[PDB]
């Protein structure tokens, strides 16, 4: 849905994540942002409400999707792998993401 | 919208990308073929209708358009430092990721 | 070593990665031409030896490294996860970035 | 050559990117730190020196450099545009995966 809807999913998933057990927790929440940062890609943030969808500011916003995606993809093959605190590393190196795009954006 | 709809304008956009002569036009439809991979993410092809959206199948499906995603990014930075023979050649390049989905799952 | 041995052992392991019957083999092969990938980095191609290491050639020709790093990597990740034919598709998809750099330097 | 001098050139060369004030700063500086990752690859860390090849953690050892890697290419896409103050976020980013494997490794 809505990129706050999506932004809660990332976030409630992160968490889970990070208090993991198994690689089936980490792996389900993983396809779970994945899934939230696709259906964010194309939304415009209320910051950049004023701004042409072609606009320097909203091909920034997406390209930081498309590394949140990316990362996104390499921690669920740790996952996969049965790499626990492999993934729940790389999970961690996300959030230099999110926080890089809210430094900007939010 | 639908998956049908998103691979019209995947394979209209390369096609734009083919014949164009100039940066901003491979940019512009680089830009679309992004939110059009981007939307197709979550989509269950009539192939994988009756399949789980946890197996294997359905998650080397999306892996595909991860493939593909990363690509156009990749692509979208030569088009954006004016590169139009080496974005034009990225593109056709995205076209062993299209065939080998196609081939697989259509 | 020198860029052909580079060359020969990337190309004697796709083929060792095409006649695989398990995963282990398919990983093995993977990991030396990984190795193999990042020993080329630095070289400079015959076609290219009256070139500036700063020339769009030159960093043209480094970029195709990348792409392959980056494909190698993935292609791992499946073989690690016990994919043999998805790894295989994924070796196969290789050869578009093999051929794309061959034709422009070889 | 050794790790200690892959080490300092990726060292010398982020401070470079910190203190830039044009992007052809950036490029040659991320240029030299893609040199260095990528001959850094086949290392084995002190930490690391009674662990197989074929270890877990040479296996993660190894996984970091192809991250920083990845992330050496982004970056230096952001400069070949000529986006200073993108690149230079992205090499800001770069420090958090320089940081997850010395907390490990080093
Ligand atoms: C896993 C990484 C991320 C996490 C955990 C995360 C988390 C969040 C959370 C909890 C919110 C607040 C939602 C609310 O209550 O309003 C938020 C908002 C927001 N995020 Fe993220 N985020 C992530 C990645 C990103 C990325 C990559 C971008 C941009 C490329 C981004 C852009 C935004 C924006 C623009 C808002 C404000 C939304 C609004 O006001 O409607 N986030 N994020
Ligand atoms: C740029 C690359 C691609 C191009 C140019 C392309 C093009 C097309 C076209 C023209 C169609 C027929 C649409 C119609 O009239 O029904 C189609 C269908 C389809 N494509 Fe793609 N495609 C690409 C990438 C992909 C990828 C990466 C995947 C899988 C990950 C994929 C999966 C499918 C599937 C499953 C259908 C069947 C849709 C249906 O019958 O309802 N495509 N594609
Ligand atoms: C996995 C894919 C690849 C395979 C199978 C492969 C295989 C080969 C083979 C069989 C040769 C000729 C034999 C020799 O003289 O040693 C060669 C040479 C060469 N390759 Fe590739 N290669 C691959 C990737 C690449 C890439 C990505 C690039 C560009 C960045 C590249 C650039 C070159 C160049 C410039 C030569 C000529 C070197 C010389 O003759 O001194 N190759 N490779
Ligand atoms: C751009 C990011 C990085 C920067 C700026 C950086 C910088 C440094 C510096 C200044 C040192 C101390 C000098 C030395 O004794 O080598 C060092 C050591 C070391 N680094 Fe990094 N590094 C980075 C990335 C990495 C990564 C990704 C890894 C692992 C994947 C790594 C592993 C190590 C190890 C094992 C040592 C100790 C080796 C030794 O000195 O005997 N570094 N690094
Ligand atoms: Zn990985
Ligand atoms: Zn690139
Ligand atoms: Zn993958
Ligand atoms: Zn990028």
């Amino acid at each position: 849905a809505d990129l706050e809807d999506n932004m809660e999913t990332l976030n409630d998933n992160l968490k889970v994540i990070e208090k993991a057990d198994n690689a089936a927790q980490v792996k389900d929440a993983l396809t779970k942002m994945a899934a939230a940062a696709a259906d964010a890609w194309s939304a415009t943030p209320p910051k950049l409400e004023d701004k042409s969808p072609d606009s320097p500011e909203m091909h920034d916003f997406r390209h930081g999707f498309w590394i949140l995606i990316g990362q996104i993809h390499d921690a669920l093959h740790l996952a996969n792998e049965g790499k626990v605190k492999e993934a729940q590393a790389a999970a961690e190196q996300l959030k230099c993401t999110c926080n890089a795009c809210h430094q900007k954006y939010r």
